[PDB]
């Protein structure tokens, strides 16, 4: 069986069973956030966010900066 839980992803609304990201208490499967700019994919690890949404920190320095 998985964990409790599993935590839903933010997009997904289903338990994320492994790795699971936190942005701003919203989670998303490790696979499933993205940059909500390029959407090409997104990491907790070095994201960014504006505006209330996550940004690569090479998209966020490319749009804040
Ligand atoms: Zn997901
Ligand atoms: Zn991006």
């Amino acid at each position: 069986y998985h964990e409790r839980r599993g935590s839903l992803c933010s997009g997904c609304q289903k338990p994320i069973t492994g790795r699971c990201i936190t942005a701003m208490a919203k989670k998303f499967h490790p696979e499933h956030f993205v940059c909500a700019f390029c959407l090409k994919q997104l990491n907790k690890g070095t994201f960014k966010e504006q505006n209330d949404k996550p940004y690569c920190q090479n998209c966020f320095l490319k749009l804040f900066c």
